[PDB]
């Protein structure tokens, strides 16, 4: 399996240390909704961890217990690395603590996840390269989303993103430098097809899904494929509209920013601009026109002011440095690439390695891939002729389609996630 032990923190977590007061009804509702969550865990063959410095007394109802103590009685089966305990841990924020238990347990880094809350665990999972859970029912969190709001949400988490074999629904490499991928295989051809609400009144703003399942979605086949490893940046693509080219990020930034933050990678949001107004490709289709990679070269080029400080606005005084950093690029749906081609396109020519991530891969449609001959330049316009275009090869939909995948699979898994419950 790709999950095999799960870490967790004890502050404002399994114990809250932040406040006095919290009401003893939470503190029985969290204690039981761990209960669960471990035996759901323990159920899986899923190891439960707990990560600490100091064996602190605990006052009971009954007593006062070693931390030690405490947790074996109320969660038995669960494995304490305490460093107080063990001189052998080494320190948490560094994340080498999670260096040791990957050797005490036998287990590879991304076969972990690390549950916290505090400061220092955050610190302690992403620079350990583990994916970070942000616990947040002691303690609220609002900067940024990719939260987990209660201990069910952990387990809906695991149950429905981490435990199948098949993290994509469509895959493909070309080259060296060129990756692909999808969640799942979806029909977007069709004139009625739009991935965002026809009506503002909704509640919802996308057409399939939501923002929870599909950042917790992507989270999950990012982190346990491996993409994450060594990532720097995530980015999404720009909208057709110069006037309006920011409707997925706007939708998605406050999720996008927590799984940046998770990954100690930097959400830019506006990494792209969309300087000219752009034929649509959708509907270009539809109007059953081809559409060629240069609408999308000659319209957009990356930002060289984007926002650096999401909270105040402030933007990077010189371009990003990309030179040699991973980025994760996020788009909607991908029929035959024009707009990932040209997303790679210019990071590459600034020096970035590119993975080119889709919610949906449209059905029975093939990814072009492309390289420029004419030297882009790509911290400013662009224009190129279709002739500085060489088509080099393709990514097959076809063959590339991973084993059970299918759009009323994602279906399915939508309904699975929407009305998840403890599994009785
Ligand atoms: O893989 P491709 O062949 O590039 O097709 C997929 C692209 O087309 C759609 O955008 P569109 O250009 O229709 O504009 P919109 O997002 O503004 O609606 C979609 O959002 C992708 O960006
Ligand atoms: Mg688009």
């Amino acid at each position: 399996m790709y999950l095999k032990a799960v870490i967790f923190s004890i502050a404002d977590v399994v114990l809250p240390l932040t406040s006095n007061t919290q009401p003893q009804e939470l503190k029985s509702r969290i204690d039981s909704e761990l209960r669960k969550l471990f035996a759901f865990l323990s159920s899986k063959g899923i190891k439960v961890i707990f990560l600490t410095n100091k064996n602190r007394n605990v006052r009971t109802h009954d007593g006062i217990v070693t931390l030690d103590e405490y947790l074996k009685r109320k969660f038995p089966e669960s494995i304490h690395f305490c460093r107080e305990l063990d001189n052998n841990i080494p320190a948490k924020q560094t994340g080498k603590a999670i260096d040791f238990i990957m050797a005490a347990l036998e287990l590879k880094r991304n076969e972990m996840i690390y549950v916290g809350r505090s400061q220092e665990d955050l610190q302690a999972a992403t620079n350990g390269n583990t994916l970070f859970i942000n616990a947040t029912w002691y303690e609220p969190v609002t900067e940024y989303g990719f939260q987990f709001s209660e201990p069910k949400e952990i387990a809906r988490f695991i149950d429905v993103f981490c435990l199948r074999e098949q993290l994509w629904g469509w895959q493909g490499h070309f080259n060296e430098d060129v990756h692909y991928y999808a969640l799942a295989p979806f029909s977007t051809y069709v004139p009625e097809f739009t991935m965002y609400s026809a009506n503002a009144r909704d509640l919802a703003k996308l057409s399939v899904g939501s923002p929870d399942f599909w950042i917790r979605y992507l989270g999950a086949s990012i982190y346990f494929s491996g993409l994450s490893e060594g990532a720097s940046f995530i980015t999404t693509y720009v909208g057709h509209n110069a006037e309006d080219p920011y409707k997925l990020a706007n939708i998605m930034e406050h999720d996008l920013k927590g799984l940046a933050v998770s990954f100690k990678g930097k959400y830019l949001k506006d990494l792209f601009l969309r300087h000219t107004t752009a034929i649509k490709s959708q509907q270009a289709r539809i109007a059953k026109q081809e559409v060629n990679i240069t609408s999308q070269i000659n319209t957009v080029n990356l930002n060289p002011a984007p926002i650096k400080n999401l909270i105040t606005g402030e933007r990077y005084t010189n371009p990003p440095k990309l030179k040699g950093k991973k980025i994760l690029v996020i788009d909607d749906f991908c029929t035959e690439g024009n707009a990932h081609e040209t997303a790679r396109m210019y990071l590459k020519a600034a020096g970035a390695n590119v993975i080119n991530i889709s919610w949906l891969k449209t059905i029975n449609r093939d990814v072009s891939i492309c390289e420029p001959t004419r030297k882009i330049r790509p911290w400013e316009a662009n224009t190129l002729d279709v002739d500085d275009i060489n088509y080099v090869g393709t990514i097959g939909y076809a063959e590339n389609v991973t084993h059970g995948s299918a759009p009323q699979v994602l279906s399915e898994k939508i309904q699975q996630y929407d009305n998840w419950d403890w599994p009785q």
